[PDB]
């Protein structure tokens, strides 16, 4: 599913994303925007083996299982195919442990580049919510 910028935008705020560790809503709208602009099917395969998935690119190295990644961690205990999915549940609670458990919203190369400091206001602006 390809969602747009609104209806992304209310769906994590449902889900508890607003200001969770720090990050208003912006932020996570504008990650998803840059990540798979908000595809939650989008996958991209690199370098090492592994794979990200869904609409936050998270990886098999380390977070879920995708059966053909060598030495995958998953730390979600989640098979990656859980988060293609249309419903966004498994994406954001596997995105709450990431940034719980490490370098806050910095997991996201494309976050750092197009979002922090910016006016992250600009992508929940027109929406209701």
């Amino acid at each position: 599913k390809v969602f747009g910028r609104c209806e992304l935008a209310a769906a994590m705020k449902r889900h508890g994303l607003d200001n969770y560790r720090g990050y208003s809503l912006g932020n996570w709208v504008c990650a998803a925007k840059f990540e798979s602009n908000f595809n939650t099917q989008a996958t991209n395969r690199n370098t090492d083996g592994s794979t990200d998935y869904g609409i936050l690119q998270i990886n098999s190295r380390w977070w879920c299982n995708d059966g053909r990644t060598p030495g995958s961690r998953n730390l979600c205990n989640i098979p990656c195919s859980a988060l293609l999915s249309s419903d966004i549940t498994a994406s954001v609670n596997c995105a709450k442990k990431i940034v719980s458990d490490g370098n806050g919203m910095n997991a996201w190369v494309a976050w750092r580049n197009r979002c922090k400091g910016t006016d992250v206001q600009a992508w929940i602006r027109g929406c209701r919510l």
